[PDB]
């Protein structure tokens, strides 16, 4: 019998949330974030005219000299407010929900059907180094934690959406997934989101191949009900 859901607006009032979390309605409480934490020149798009937007053409489209290297435009764009290459720093975030699925926790699904190659979320969370991952990976194990929230940023910045994150913390895992992490560059700083790779129909789960280092742990079995189901969890 499908589970409870709940839209993104839900988790920014805390104390509504915390009540809604002891009844079943909502995951269990995490502090919401927008932006990463760390624990310690523009392209050559010609602008468009009054008359190209009002007609609809894309502002910095599949050409643009950003886009094409995964560099988001700065203010400074030619193309200034028009600018479809500011997705992170807009937060033009894909309209989805947190849903309870049967036996893999909280997940995320379209509210809307969803393009191939559309920004779902970025993944945020408090960025640690090498040894603080160790450290946390190690706390985890021993505080006996059930799910799993690294994410790899680059040598030396590993993403850690455990306490501090935003609902890109529940995307789980498939074999066949429809989701994939994209690396992009925002200020001279690398960010990481989530991206369809195909056509989402509304009301699908978003997933995608969640590549974790298994540090020696008892293998989770993966639910993610794929023919080619791989049978267990992490990379
Ligand atoms: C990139 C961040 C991912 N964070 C967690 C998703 C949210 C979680 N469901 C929650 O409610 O907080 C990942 C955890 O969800 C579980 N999960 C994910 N996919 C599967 C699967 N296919 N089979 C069984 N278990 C799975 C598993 O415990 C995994 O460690
Ligand atoms: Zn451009
Ligand atoms: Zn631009
Ligand atoms: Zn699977």
């Amino acid at each position: 019998l499908v589970g409870p859901s709940c839209v993104m607006d839900d988790f920014r009032d805390p104390q509504r949330w915390k009540e809604c979390a002891k009844q079943g309605k909502m995951p269990c409480y995490f502090d919401l974030i927008e932006e990463n934490v760390y624990l310690t020149m523009q392209c050559e798009c010609t602008p468009l005219s009054k008359d190209e937007r009002a007609q609809g053409e894309i502002a910095c489209g599949e050409d643009c000299l950003n886009r094409l290297l995964m560099i988001e435009c700065s203010s400074r764009c030619p193309n200034g407010d028009y600018c479809s290459n500011r997705r992170f720093q807009r937060k033009q975030h894909a309209d989805v929900e947190v849903i309870l699925t049967e036996k893999k926790g909280w997940g995320l699904r379209a509210a809307k059907d969803l393009p191939s190659n559309t920004f779902v979320l970025e993944y945020c969370g408090e960025v640690l180094d090498h040894k603080e991952f160790k450290a946390r990976v190690k706390e985890y194990a021993r505080n006996k934690n059930i799910h799993y929230y690294f994410m790899a940023l680059k040598n030396d910045e590993i993403i850690d959406a455990t306490q501090k994150g935003n609902c890109s913390r529940f995307m789980n895992h498939s074999c066949e997934p429809n989701c994939e992490t994209q690396k992009w560059t925002v200020n001279g700083q690398l960010r990481v989101g989530f991206f369809t790779t195909k056509l989402v129909p509304s009301g699908s789960e978003l997933t995608f191949d969640y590549q974790f280092q298994r540090y020696g742990k008892e293998a989770q079995k993966c639910f993610c009900g794929s023919a080619n189901c791989r049978g267990y969890l992490g990379g």
